[PDB]
This record gives structure tokens, sequence and C-alpha cells, in this order.
């Protein structure tokens, strides 16, 4: 797994890619690293913020499936073409797998400016791929048509004129023992679909947000690379932003600090960390009644940005908000921490990444067990709509 360390690329805040090769032959190409889809989709003609971007007519091994795909996001929307291509990640295992690519033919506020990648990567299950869940996701044929065993592993690491350049690692197909350190410890994957987890405790500083813990998991509660920010439910940012506000009632920042849309800054090398609480999520655990938690530090969800105007002083944007599709476990969160897709358990596990960025006081924490006698069931159920109940699935 050498040779995949520090395979993955990108800029604060805009997605963490990895270089893949599309067709015969090889056209290279920057790929979003993605755990909250389940589609291999390309950018596949000209636009304003593609450097580049994927020509099926120039690939001899390009086969078209005749067939139309479209992803509506909250934010953001693609669509295109279904086909199939050889594709390899020279990064990454030393195979070549077909599998389904969609060629991207127009898109809104999908692509982002200066983020230097330009497609998508879903690792997620096929239940959620589109246009459904009979279009094989990568990661399935790389696993069916190789010998590479059914996980991969993420650490993401955090960091004038540009945004910092941001670097982790994808290890694809195990788990590689340098980039954490201490116990990893596991959460159940609730159902394949997202990469979806329970939530089961949240504290600030070390108190209990004392809320219903469905309230954690309302709608669901979700582990995404593809994501920067730790997003969570409108009541629990409310109260979370209260229990932060609190701790940090030292300094007054703008109401658009707190909606994350504003840069508060400090002398450079005086930033008073100590001021900002640390968050604590407790995920279910293996067994019954047992969780762990996870412990990150303003560091992780205090984002760096620099000011071209006050370029002396240290600022940052609140990378915690609001979600009306659940907890989104982002890069926020994924940045403490060296995350383990361990597809073939229907788990994910947890250890302190060796690069998480902390100070002489504080470090991320992976902790546990803590134990609950009677336990409720911290899950929400979704409701069924007669559109997805409509659908059979042979
Ligand atoms: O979480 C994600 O998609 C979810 C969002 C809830 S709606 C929905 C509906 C269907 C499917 Br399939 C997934 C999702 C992916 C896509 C992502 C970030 N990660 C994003 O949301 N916009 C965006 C914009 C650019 C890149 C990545 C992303
Ligand atoms: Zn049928
Ligand atoms: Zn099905």
């Amino acid at each position: 797994f050498v040779e995949m360390v520090d395979n993955l690329r990108g800029k604060s805040g805009q997605g963490y890619y990895v270089e893949m090769t599309v067709g015969s032959p090889p056209q290279t190409l920057n790929i979003l690293v993605d755990t909250g889809s389940s589609n291999f989709a390309v950018g596949a003609a000209p636009h304003p913020f593609l450097h580049r971007y994927y020509q099926r007519q120039l690939s001899s091994t390009y086969r078209d499936l005749r067939k139309g795909v479209y992803v509506p996001y909250t934010q953001g929307k693609w669509e295109g073409e279904l086909g199939t291509d050889l594709v390899s990640i020279p990064h990454g295992p030393n195979v070549t797998v077909r599998a389904n690519i969609a060629a991207i033919t127009e898109s809104d506020k999908f692509f982002i400016n200066g983020s230097n990648w330009e497609g998508i990567l879903g690792l997620a299950y096929a239940e959620i791929a589109r246009p459904d869940d009979s279009l094989e996701p990568f990661f399935d044929s790389l696993v069916k048509q190789t010998h590479v065993p059914n996980l991969f592993s993420l650490q993401l690491c955090g960091a004038s004129e540009v945004l910092a350049s941001v670097g982790g690692s994808m290890i694809i197909g195990g788990i590689d023992h340098s980039l954490y350190t201490g116990s990893l410890w596991y959460t159940p994957i609730r159902r394949e679909w997202y990469y979806e987890v329970i939530i089961v405790r949240v504290e600030i500083n070390g108190q209990d947000l004392k809320m219903d813990c469905k309230e954690y998991n309302y709608d669901k509660s979700i582990v995404d690379s593809g994501t920067t920010n730790l997003r969570l439910p409108k009541k629990v940012f409310e109260a979370a932003v209260k229990s932060i506000k609190a701790a940090s009632s030292t300094e007054k920042f703008p109401d658009g600090f707190w909606l994350g849309e504003q840069l508060v800054c400090w002398q450079a090398g005086t930033t008073p960390w100590n001021i900002f609480p640390v968050i604590s999520l407790y995920l279910m655990g293996e067994v019954t009644n047992q969780s762990f938690r996870i412990t990150i530090l303003p560091q992780q969800y205090l984002r760096p940005v620099e000011d071209v105007a006050t370029s002396q002083d240290d600022c940052y944007k609140f990378a915690i908000s609001q979600s009306s599709t659940g907890t989104v476990m982002g890069a926020v969160i994924m940045e403490g921490f060296y995350v383990v897709f361990d597809r073939a358990r229907k788990r994910i596990g947890f250890a302190v990444s060796a690069c998480h960025v902390h100070d002489e006081f504080r470090t991320a924490a992976v902790e546990g067990p803590f134990v609950t006698l009677d336990m409720e069931d911290c899950g929400y159920n979704i409701p069924q709509t007669d559109e997805s109940r409509s659908h059979h699935h042979h």
C-alpha cells in the first residue's frame, strides 16, 4: 500500500480527488473521491470550469450503453450518457477494470472553479446508483473483476492567492497501519446504500446535548468524503452552535461566521483554540449497548482560509452547518481520522489519523467502549414514497 499513500490531492473545501485513467489509449482525469454516491461520472464536454474532459470517441475500448442518466443533489446536478470503458488508478492497485462510466454532457453547480477535478467516483452502494441499482458501481466491478478485497480506507489530511493544497490517501483493498495510531473501532453499517451509521450521543466539551438520539440521525447519518462540513439536522445544529457560542463567548463573531459564510481572524500564531470546545459523537458499537466516541478539535471544524487583505492574520471559516437530509460526517470529521470502509463486514472503522492537525493540549480521539443499559433505538425510518415502493428489484 506504499504506492497508494498520498494518492489524493485537492484544494481546501473543494474535494479530494484521485488520478484515474479511462479509455484506450488512457485519458487521464482527476476524479472526486465521494462516499455519498455510487456513480462513476466524468466531464465529457467542454465547460468553463474544466481544463479537460473524457472524449468517448477517442477510446477504442469505449462501449455506448445507449441510455441516459441524471442525478440531482441538494446542491449540484449533472446528466450524461452511460457506457463502459477500461478504467485504472495509476496510484492504486495494479489492475484494469471495465466499469460503467456516465459521460457528463450537461451540469449545474456541480463542477467547482479551481477545484481541479473533472468527475466523481461514487464509492457507496448500488442502491443509490442512478438511474437504478442495476447500474453496477465502480468498486463493485473492481472487486468482481479482480482479486481486490472488498474494502477501502481513507486518510484525509487537513493543512495567499489560492486556497491551501490538501493531501490524503485512499488505500484500495485494505488497511495501512502507518496511517493511524492506537485502536481501530468499528461502527455497524445500518444499511448498504449510503454509508449509513447511527449516532447515539453528542457532547460538546463533555456536556451532553441531551436530545432524543433519533434527532441525531434524522433522517440519516452518513459518512461522506465528498462533503466538506460536518452537517447536522436543523435541531442538532442549533443546539450545537448555542453550545459552541457559549464556550467561545469571549469572542463576539458576526452572524455570518456561524452561518459558515464569513471568516474570522487573529494575528498570525495567536488563535485562542482553547476557547473552542471539542465535539464528541458517540457511534453505535458492534456490540449491543456499546458505543465509542470520536472527538474532533476546533482545528478540524474551524477551516483555514488565507485572507488576501489580511494575509498577516490566521483566518478561519466555520465548517459546521445545517442539513435537511440528515447528519453528514464530512471532510471535517474525516480529517481527524483514518476511516476504514469495511464493506466485507458491513462496518466502518475509525482510528486517530497519523496526520490530523492538533495542538499541545488536545488531540482528536477515538475512545471506547461506553455502555448503555436499555439503549433505545436511535435510528430514524424514512417515510416510504409510492415511487420508491413501486420499483421492482429483480
Ligand atoms: O452526498 C452526496 O450526494 C447526496 C446529497 C444529498 S441529495 C443526493 C441525491 C442522490 C444521491 Br446518489 C446523492 C445525494 C454526494 C454528492 C455531493 C457530495 N456528496 C453533493 O451532495 N453535491 C455535490 C456536488 C458536487 C460534487 C459532489 C456532491
Ligand atoms: Zn417485476
Ligand atoms: Zn434492487
